[PDB]
């Protein structure tokens, strides 16, 4: 019910210092990238348990398998199984969590700008579910300035499903540069364990998933889209939404 709002207004009060956020939100403009880890919590360990069980439901009664390559992203390969953004707002949980006034408050931080919690219909959330060798989430952009990531399950470093970003970058759907971005700027690689939160620059960081390595490497990612001011009226252009439609214009199977 409503005791989630207080819930994290208690977690993030006794946890977080005005002067900390804006070390974080230092951080978050030099890289585009905050991992909320077992040293430095956002959301109490009692709802990520909660939110896992909710989204391993979810994963196991709506995964739909994704085998394509985007041509907006200069084809880079989606090979992975996702629960689409209509199926996880039926968690009342989820929705308490994310649309809180206390957590998009204290992360406007971090971001140091208003953060508005409405995005397109089909991309409010999203569940990644990645379990065969050589699944990845390729290089890309979101329409959308940040996203709020839940690493719900992760498999061991060796076995791949590390998020690379590459910072100050610009998503050109005419002309993605994937390759020569790469070949002009530094990648960072981020290692992430079952449990940790992380907040993303996600339409000036390009990005994506290191690909697993062996099948049964299970890697369940609860992504969560949220628009800046700059986003407000944005008209959808590219047609590739690949993860609601699979029959995307930009979108060719694999
Ligand atoms: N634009 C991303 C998908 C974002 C879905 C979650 N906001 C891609 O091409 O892979
Ligand atoms: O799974 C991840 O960590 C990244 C997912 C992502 O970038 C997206 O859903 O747009
Ligand atoms: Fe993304």
């Amino acid at each position: 019910v409503h005791e989630i709002d207080e819930t994290l207004e208690k977690f993030l009060a006794e946890n977080y210092t005005p002067e900390r956020v804006q070390q974080l939100a230092d951080r978050f403009q030099r890289t585009g990238f905050v991992k909320f880890d077992s040293h430095m919590r956002i959301v109490p360990e009692e709802l990520i348990t909660a939110v896992r069980a909710e989204a391993d439901r979810l994963v196991r009664e709506h995964k739909e398998r994704r085998d394509l390559v985007l041509g907006t992203t200069g084809g880079t390969p989606r090979n992975l199984s996702v629960v689409k953004s209509q199926d996880v707002e039926q968690s009342d949980l989820i929705r308490a969590v994310t649309r809180s006034e206390v957590l998009l408050t204290f992360l406007a931080g971090i971001t140091r700008e208003r953060i508005i919690p409405e995005v397109s219909d089909d991309e409010r959330y999203l569940i990644t579910h990645q379990e065969f060798a050589s699944d990845t989430h390729g290089w890309h952009w979101d329409d959308y300035s940040f996203a709020f990531n839940w690493a719900l399950r992760m498999p061991p470093i060796a076995s791949g499903g590390m998020v690379q970003a590459v910072p100050h970058t610009h998503w050109d759907k005419n002309a993605p540069r994937i390759n020569e971005t790469l070949c002009e700027r530094q990648i960072d690689t981020y290692g992430l364990v079952s449990g940790d939160l992380y907040l993303l620059r996600s339409d000036t960081t390009m990005h994506r998933t290191v690909p697993l390595t062996e099948d049964g490497a299970v890697r369940t990612m609860l992504v969560v889209s949220w628009s800046a001011e700059r986003d407000l009226g944005k008209v959808l252009t590219g047609n590739d939404r690949w993860w609601e439609n699979p029959e995307a214009g930009a979108a060719q199977p694999v």
